[PDB]
């Protein structure tokens, strides 16, 4: 029944969350994997969330089907779109919620552009999905992404919060959203996510690892739930290393 | 079988309604709730609307799902979209009839922008809403809201006129329009609606408690069912002081 | 079985026609109902449609669901848009035939813009609702109008003349299109229309009574069924004395 | 099971084919009716078609339905547009394989334009609408008219031939293309059909009857099962005359 | 239920894989077949698969359906578009799934442009045909062109890479991309690709055989299954005597 505690029993049974997010293959293409290279195979992935004691992958369905062995919790990101795109900011499910289950997904995922020209397409396919998540009973997480029409800033304060208010708006059983730079305003958006928990959209490769840990720490001071981390993770060589002291941090 | 007695019995026993708009959070984003920060909370505006005696609320279904409790009825505002959009207006569904009934909705909105480049994209769906609403027993209240295309001005007398009546033509079982500035014009809008009841959409906050209340006079003396308020309520400090006040004059009771 | 036969039967009983139009609300705006403003009432249309003699009504769903009681046959127009709108012209249902029969219709109604950058929207929908037609059992009236693409006159013969073909090769079962001013023409429009009906769409308020009875006489030399009247009967003050003089010059 | 079997049966019992082509009431308006007045009604079509010998006629959905009589073999033209239309080619069906069988079709029609930056909506209509044929057992037949996009000249051979691969590529049963003026590249386009039988389009209506009575033979030896007319017989006068030439030619 | 392991278990029975690739009478059309008219027959294309040992062909519906008779393991090729159209690069499904099975397939395919304008489309229609090709057991094989956007360089090492990627990322059991000139860079999306099987699009007719063999050794070395070759054998007079050699090299 509730989706929101089904999600925090699963992805959260330490009261705090890390996320590792790998959907990078489609959204961003490979390129990044050739800082390092084991980073391109989804085992590596799944062995790194797992040593390093994470709560969960977010895998696209390609990924989840050919590699998923159900050793770590998985959030199934249910549509995805490329860089090479150059329209109105849109994302269009290339899966479904009834195939995510027999997957053993243990929530879904799903991307909005609040602001884009094509909005309204997201809102619309989002009601399916989020009809499908309650029938099928599985969480559904909605990464929040103001983007085209009048964002020019997208970690503005003004419009993270604004993503965080849209998520749960729309049903959002958890969300994923940027980060403001500043645990003031940070904290603004979490207040508006109400019983929402917000993850924080780990983002590109800071130069250093202490940059991120900074960012991290903020996060928790405004009251996320914690960290869906990518690139900052796997991207490193030191990735356990670092995923580890990303735990220690955010878990104790 | 007849929906607008329905909405009249559930959201105006008294005779005259008034209703807590809450759909601000998509709609114009999480700015507003600063001056009263209390506002963001839709647990606050529950409990605001039950102790002015209210008689109802509008929520989005992500905050009916995760907020409401049965305490005052609800009306599921379907569609919604954001101030950060550009285009030609257009609100899709982002929920469903089957599902506002099984969270205990006692009615339906919708809101539609005539004359939008999209006007018929929200009409394809608003058809679809309407058989839904009818076959679950729930009232269709539709935000008449005319934007985009030949409009310019919102709040002219025969843009508001003709929104009143585009709502009835589709099938609104209540509506949702804004107000013209003036009694006679608005009394037209009025009539020509017909039996469909006329609610008068808030709007942004007026610089004065009392500019409002005036508002809401000639509202009352055009021949309408009543306002549905959001900002002017709870963007306010003081809101239950306001909105008792709000209350004896919409109830009157002479 | 045959629809265009069941139409006649129930809106040319006398082998002639007259519709009272009332989708004006919608398509125009209210402001027309300021004349004379009991037009606005849709009880007023219902009584003068009765008392005039007239053989049916053509409402919008919300307003048969509200006001229709059965004292007139009723079509139902399926489709409708705002004067307010600017793209290529487009109307689509906001109703179905379905929901048109529980209401007590007699006949369904739908308008097509051929030449319409989105004529195709109109007959893919037209598609869906003449096959409803069929199957409920229910005369399909095509409002027939050509516009946008390379429609620059209206009520050129060539043009009217065109509308009523195409009406006739969707599937109308009866049709209404515009006068194009002379009787000679606008046979030849009725000749294309072959053995559907063609009601003449009553149009503006007309200068004079007068003018308008005599564009009436040359529809019915012309060999049309008759005429869907709105304005030029419910803007009067007289609607029922007018419509009375349309009645004898109609009906004989 | 094997539909161009069924439309050979059907549309060429004596080894070649004459179709009487009467979509244009739609395609083209009804302009072209005025130079011989009878061919404004479809009954003298069908009349024409059977005194002439014919094996077939094409109708819209709305023409079959007031007036097919089961006098010659249907095909059931399922999609059309108009000349006032100015947007990017398209033409969506008005109708189903399925009305189409109950209204007595032997076999569907269907027009892809092939390049128009609409030609992806025909196509995904199409894959429904050939899905359909196969399950009422209706043999499928393409008209195929390059245009938009990169075309220029509809009736180069390279165009023409393209026309015909398509519609081969597409599960056409029988297909109907422009004649390339020569029966050298139009045999190019016919052997590139493979297996599916080619019908010339008759065309504008041809200076002297000679001059159409050529393209008929050098499209029987460039080995096109016949041809598809239209305006070059009904648009004539001596429409029964020419037809009953037309006949012996093309049957031998 | 494991779709790669089935593709590999009929398509590369030797451990490599060739394909004769034979969409190109809709992707291109019919000019290409003039350099060896019996091209333009499917049957020949069938007894020159058969003939040189190849492990497959892949048809459109039509070709399919009128021609094939189960001599030669299938991919039916789901989607097709023309090169006479110019808007944002699409292609739409012509058939489905269920009809491929019914028709013998062994495998579907379907093209994705990744960067176009349309990417959304197609990434929409691929969630339905994974979804039966999952269903119905059938591997999907996804041609993966990255096009529109972006993209100035289709053969880009870090554009093969990525649309590689994506391949997998939605659910392709196999895929088919460009070359990217030489083995080093195409062996990164080939190890980006994972679990899922490579094949080397086969491209325009090289200025010599030995470019296209010497390309071939590339793809080979780079770890690819193998080559879907379809213009470069049968565009050439000698194409069973190249094919024979093609064989040679490729499953030694």
């Amino acid at each position: 029944a509730n989706l929101t505690e089904k999600f925090l029993r699963i992805f959260a049974r330490r009261g705090k969350s890390i996320i590792l997010a790998y959907d990078h293959g489609i959204e961003h293409g490979p390129a990044d994997f050739m800082d390092n290279p084991d980073s391109a195979d989804p085992e590596y992935i799944l062995r790194l969330a797992r040593d390093a004691g994470f709560d969960g992958v977010v895998f696209q369905r390609g990924i989840a089907e050919k590699y998923y062995d159900g050793s770590v919790p998985l959030i199934l990101k249910l549509n995805g779109k490329t860089t090479l795109y150059n329209g109105e900011p849109v994302s269009v499910a290339n899966c479904s919620v009834e195939e995510a289950v027999s997957l053993g997904a243990s929530a879904v995922g799903y991307t909005i552009y609040p602001g884009s020209g094509f909005e309204w397409k997201m809102f619309e396919e989002l009601a399916r999905i989020k009809r499908d998540a309650v029938k099928f009973d599985l969480p559904l997480v909605v990464w929040s992404y103001p983007r085209g029409g009048k964002v020019v800033n997208e970690t503005a304060p003004e419009i993270v919060a604004y993503a965080a208010r849209i998520a749960l708006e729309l049903g959002a059983d958890a969300m994923k959203i940027k980060y403001t730079g500043d645990p003031k305003t940070f904290s603004w958006a979490v207040k508006v996510a109400g019983k929402v928990p917000v993850l924080m959209s780990g983002g590109p490769k800071t130069k250093t690892e202490e940059d991120f840990l900074k960012q991290v720490e903020g996060v928790l001071e405004a009251g996320a739930l914690g960290i869906a981390v990518g690139r900052n993770v796997w991207q490193r060589r030191d990735a356990l290393k670092f995923a580890r002291a990303l735990a220690e941090l955010v878990y104790g």
